[PDB]
């Protein structure tokens, strides 16, 4: 939406469409207040997310990953946020009968 | 009914009488805050479907599906409203004695 | 009686006695507030019917049905109310010791 | 009485005595909310009769019935008011202690 | 007493004493709100009697009965009161102990 | 004592004493409102006797009985009180011991 | 005492002692509100006696008995007032233990 | 003491020491209300005795007796009072152990 | 003490030491209010004695003996007081362990 | 102390010391509100003493003796108090354990 | 301390210390308001002593003792306080652990 | 972050990028009131660590370890923070289901 | 410390290093209100030891023991404290496990 | 860190890094109020040490130790504090599991 999203989103909304470069698609299991991941490169402000803690750790290129896993289920969240380039693919099935994360997405994200 | 209808209904009403294209047939299985779908191509603003947050995520043509499932009925949720073009058709019968879900809608949808 | 008639009646009145233009025999399995239905052409403002919010939704005619069907008894309510011309014949019999639903009626429905 | 009788009775009075015309013998099984009936021609205002909200339908005449029925009893509450000329002839006779609805009557009306 | 009586009595009292015309013995089972009966030719106002609110109905003469019956008790409540002339003979015998009906009256009542 | 005597006595006092006109002995079972009886023509104000409400009826001659029975004892309250001339006598012995009605009167009462 | 006694004695006094005439020994069993008996001709004012309201009713002679008996005892309550001249005997002797009513008087009695 | 003693003593006091005269010893069982006895010849003012209201009713002389009797003890209360001249003599011995009655008494009493 | 000693000693003080005149020994059972005894002649105020209202009533001589005997003890409480002149012996010994009668006295007494 | 020593001590103190004219030494059992005893030859003022109202009555010589008993023990409480010359000889031992009245005293008491 | 100690000490202090003469050592079994003892010839004011209220009484010489036995113990409390010179010799040792009594002192005391 | 980071991150952030100078990877277990660690060289101001107080006490060498161990996990907390240069090399790993410590961090820190 | 130590410490402080002369220790069982001990020749003013009220009593020389023994324990609080010169030497092992009471002290002491 | 430390830590700081002089590692069982110890030479003020009040009392050289020693776990506090010059060495291992208590230090101390 705007430069930072800053938002809870609520939930989705008249994503300000685009083309793939300022919205990224943030979602996945997410929540922990995350304002946006990608953009801008100013301050999102930042993020947590998987609702947790974590996050990866080693790097993969400039941008590298990160990596909270949320619960036992499935949860690869990604967010390659270096502030490079930027490649993530997230998908998300955990507690089948969820608040549907099966859909998955992928971020694509220019700085430039 | 306006240009967004930004209405719970609160249920259906004088459906200002039209040509198909402002006015769509919005109606199935409701509820979770739409305020207009299909129109305007400004914010309607947006809508919830299904009642609940799942939607469709491939994508169909330009103007693709979303589809939340409601429950466990039958519950074709389709909004395959990108803002191309436009074409769903939404039916229902879930809870066989519902609220009357029965009747089923087509939408049309020019922005054009 | 009036143009929008936008009375719950409370019931039966002084019904302005006419040709069977403006008023129409709006009677039959009904409460669910009907302003008026038939005639204006201008907003009644509209109505639910049937005590429901079930509504026939093929299309008759032009003019074409609607029929909540209110209960498991009886219940042919029809509206045919499209605004063009306009022909609907009601009859109620639900549970036999009712609020005599027993007398039936018909509608004319000129706008011209 | 008055012009409209407008009137609870309370119960019966000072009829004021006539020539047929104006007054009219409205009594059998009544009170639910009958203000006149019978005359005159401008608004009584409405009545309710039989102390129910049933009424007969099919047109006898020009003049033509109504008759609600009131309990199991012998309710033929008939009130042929159409506003022609007017003819109809009530009796009671239910619970057969009840508040004396023995005596019956019959109504004339002449408008003009 | 009075033209119009207009009194529970409260009992018999200084019965204006007469030649037989204005007041009239009015007595018997009564209660139910008698101004006066008989006279005047001028409203009372009205009465029901027989603490009922039955009364006859025929129409004897011009002068013409009613007559409320009070308990299962003897109670010839007569009230011939038409406004022509007027004849009536009551008397009362109830629960044999009673508040003495026993003495019976008769009306006469010239308005003339 | 007074014209009217108006009085509950309270009890027998320095009765106003006289020739037999004016003062007449009103008493035997009495209470019931007397103000006097007798005298005056002009409004006693009236009396209720025998502390009843019962009292004779027929015409005796002019001036013509009353006698409300009190109780089931001996209770012969006779007044004559036409206003013409006026003959009575009074006894009294009811429940023997009672609050001594022993004693009898006589009332003579001439209004001329 | 004075002319009306008027007293409630309390109890026996100062008599103001006299030769026999206004004065009067008006003792015996009494209380029942007697002022004075006896004299003065002018309004004592009146005496109940007896403590009773029972009093002799046959008349001696001009002047004439009264006699309520107070008790079932020996209750010779005499008072012979007519006020012409005047001879009574009282004597008292009830319930033996009493307050004192042993003693007993005699009355004279001139107005003149 | 004084003319009227008008005292209750309390008890015997300095009594005013006299020729026999004007004090007389009252004195014997006493205290209803006597204020004095004997003198003066005007008012006490006056004495009830023997804490009864009975006393001596036939004359014995001129001067002549009174006599409460108090209880059922010995209980010679005489008091010749006339307002003559006048000779009494008093005893006391009631229950033996009393308030010391035992002592008894004379009363002269010239008024002279 | 003083004249009349008027006191409740409250008990025996600096008893005014005399000779035998003005004060004398009032002492023996006492406490019934005796203001003084003996002196002065002018009102003590009187006194009471024995604790007791008993007191001697013969006449020994001019002067004489009165003795309220106080309890069953031996008390031979003496007041000779006349007030002429004056012999007394008192003693005391009742309740054998009292509050100390033991001591006895005895009284002179001129008033001269 | 001082003249009239007027003093519960509260005990004994700095006893001004003498030669043994004014000071006397009181003690022994005392308390019962002896100011001083002995001198002064004006007012104390008064003792009691022993703790009682007991003291010795006979006379000894002038001078002559008192001796409230206290207890039931050796009590010889003397004070030979006359106001001429005076000796006594107090001793004690009551209960043996006892506030220490076991010491004992002389009194010497010029007043001269 | 002070020519008056007057002081409760509250416990020994800075004993003033001295040559023997004014400040004497009080000190032994004490307690009862003891001031000062000894010193000075002027009012201490004064003590009692052995917390008791017994003290010697013979004389032994000019000073002379005076010895309150506290307890049963071993109580040798003198104090030869005459006011001449003087002499004692305390020591203690009662209930044995008790607030150490065992250490014995002696006083000297003159006043010159 | 800033100079001293003085932060309770919360949690990580928008770790203001670098070159390994400035900001170091303080992280590991940590919470015990640690501002910054590393740098600045001016007051962090200073940290606990291990969420303990413990910490190593050996001098490595010029920049020289400590270690609080925090539970009896594996906890080897290092800060080798001398403010010399500077290498520490954390990981960590305790109650496996814990906030993940797992990711293991190094510090570089030149102050120069 | 100062000169009067005046101190409960609280415990030992800063204690002013000296030579032996001002300050010295006072320690061993102490508290009993002591301000100092020793020093300074004016009022310290005083103190009480061993946290009791005994003190040693006969003269050791002219400067002079005192020795509260405080418990059963080994109580050896000596303070010959005179104000002459002046040794002591303390020690303390009390309850074993106490608050150490263990280490001992000596005092020096002069004056001058 | 300060001259005199004065400082309850809290716990370790920004220890302000030194040369061995001002700065003294101070640490081991503490808490007891130590404001600093070593340095300054001026009042720290004072400390107590080993959260006790034990402290060692020989005196080693002229600078001398102290050693409270805490529990009855290893409590070498030693600290040798005279103000001259001054080693210690102290180390702690108490509680096994304790508050780190196990690494030791050592303290230099130069006033110099």
């Amino acid at each position: 939406l705007e430069v930072g999203r800053n938002s809870p989103y609520d939930y989705r909304i008249k994503s300000v469409v685009y083309n793939p470069v300022n919205v990224v698609k943030i979602d996945a299991v997410a929540g922990v207040a995350t304002h946006i991941v990608v953009a801008p490169d100013e301050t999102y402000i930042t993020h947590a997310f998987g609702d947790s803690e974590s996050r990866t750790f080693a790097h993969k290129m400039n941008h590298f990953f990160v990596k909270p896993k949320q619960a036992m289920s499935d949860t690869n969240l990604v967010i390659v946020t270096d502030k490079r380039t930027y490649n993530i693919v997230l998908h998300f099935i955990g507690e089948e009968t969820k608040k549907n994360a099966d859909g998955t997405v992928s971020k694509s994200f220019i700085e430039t």
